[PDB]
């Protein structure tokens, strides 16, 4: 199949729904290609479980690890690391306030050649177990010969586009794994990618990164249809930032706006929200504890409850991960019957302003918190004007070059009135979870 988007392995679901399904320890395998080095960039590592994943044969080869913790968080994971000699640590520099390094990505380096993989999952047990996670998995990359000059560039710039992802690190560590990229032909890249690094952006560099990114490659690697505007946008999270007192302020303004870009030339558009309510989280695998990674606080949703009259209910009966709650982050555009879409985004970002980036100083600069990576699948780079959505994720279509894997259910089903948004900082005490327990935290 030419998307290689893949859900983890989900512990407890019949063999049928995890066939296809990749873990971690799938990743790392042998057969993936014979490891010389890799660069692991997170939020969260539990290093001890992180290099259990690795083939034994392999648990010796250098490590990377990319983070963003500072001050005693940063002296825990180097106090975690240190049992391993051949593991280093790059710390990320944030330099706005309330940035996080977020996003989820290896870089390995084998004897064949280089892969990259874009991925939802913190390196903890976790987030690999019963959760809905997603990873895109790159082709093997073939090393360029030396003495011979070619870019081994894509026609999605993806090669270009990662260097500059990691030159805004500005770390020596990773200069190193630009230099492993330069001497790989990455030309095979059919995704486009999409990252936030923090900062603030004027000019050209607007468009490089955030929601104004998404914006500059669907105005122009997509085209608008008739009817666009009955194409609604869909968007499927774990986390929701302070978008402020009422829609206009940033989720309908600037960031439906640019999700809502097609094509060129110059709203109805329905939007979607999917995020787990209540009921959700404790009729899940995990119970209540699936919670603890839906950090959404009482003191952000009171504050915008007219939030929640967007919000749809997680159910995934397509990939039979209706309660493997959700971790994976998604953004999409549908037809009107959700029979097609016109791109699909699988990333780190959440639905947040420090994730997709806030405009500021009259519209001319975009403001950005947070480290971020994704992928974008748009039609034109594979030959066809649209996608058609998969029926069942793991099934076999009669066209899986044309096929969409939507890992989760179309149309989603809005919140009954009973139902709430999980929020992870009150309690729950009226009926018990999976696991026969309350939630008090
Ligand atoms: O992207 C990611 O993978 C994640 C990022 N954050 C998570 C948090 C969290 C959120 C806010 C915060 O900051 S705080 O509210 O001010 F204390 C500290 C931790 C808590 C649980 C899971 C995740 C997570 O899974």
């Amino acid at each position: 199949n030419p998307f290689q988007f893949y859900l983890t392995r989900v512990s407890g679901v019949k063999p049928k729904y995890n066939s296809g399904a990749l873990h971690i320890k799938d990743i790392l395998s042998p057969l993936f290609g014979t490891l010389v080095s890799s660069a692991q960039f997170n939020y969260c590592f539990d290093v001890d479980w992180l290099v259990k994943q690795y083939p034994p044969e392999f648990r010796k080869k250098p490590i990377l690890l990319v983070h963003g913790d500072k001050r005693e968080a940063k002296a825990h994971l180097h106090a975690q690391a240190k049992p391993y000699e051949n593991i280093s640590l790059c710390q990320a520099k944030l330099d706005i306030a309330f940035g996080t390094h977020h996003t989820k990505m290896m870089l390995l380096l084998y004897e064949e050649g280089l892969r990259v993989v874009i991925h939802t999952s913190n390196l903890i047990h976790a987030d690999w177990h019963q959760k809905t996670q997603g990873i895109w998995l790159s082709p093997l990359y073939p090393r360029i010969a030396d003495g011979t000059h070619k870019s081994g560039e894509s026609p999605t710039h993806f090669k270009a586009d990662l260097i500059s992802y990691l030159m805004a690190y500005n770390a020596p560590s990773l200069k190193e794994w630009i230099d492993v990229i330069h001497k790989h032909d990455l030309s095979e890249t059919n995704v486009y990618l999409i990252g936030s690094t923090p900062g603030r952006f004027q000019g050209s560099q607007k468009d490089n990164w955030g929601h104004f990114r998404l914006k500059k490659l669907l105005k122009d690697h997509a085209s608008s249809m008739p009817n666009a505007e009955s194409w609604p946008v869909v968007g499927q999270f774990s986390s929701v930032g302070s978008l402020g007192a009422d829609e206009s302020k940033w989720l309908c303004s600037e960031f439906k706006e640019s999700m809502l870009t097609l094509g060129k030339e110059s709203s109805s558009v329905p939007l979607y929200l999917i995020y787990p309510s209540v009921e959700n989280v404790r009729t899940s695998l995990e119970g209540y504890p699936a919670g603890g990674s839906l950090p959404y606080s009482i003191q952000t949703a009171e504050k915008q409850n007219w939030l929640h009259s967007y919000f749809h209910k997680w159910s995934a009966e397509t990939s039979g991960r209706s309660n493997a709650m959700p971790h994976i982050k998604t953004y999409m555009r549908p037809s009107p019957d959700f029979s097609k879409i016109a791109w699909f985004l699988v990333t780190s970002a959440n639905l947040s302003k420090a994730a997709w980036g806030a405009l500021e100083k009259n519209g001319t600069q975009l403001m950005i918190r947070s480290y971020e990576l994704g992928v974008l699948f748009l039609p034109s780079a594979f030959g066809l004007d649209s996608f058609k959505v998969k029926q069942k994720f793991f099934a076999g279509s009669q066209e899986p070059m044309a096929t969409f894997p939507v890992p989760y259910d179309l149309p989603p089903e809005l919140y009954g009135s009973k139902d709430r948004p999980w929020i992870w900082n009150i309690p729950y005490v009226k009926a018990p979870d999976t696991h026969g327990n309350m939630w008090v935290p």
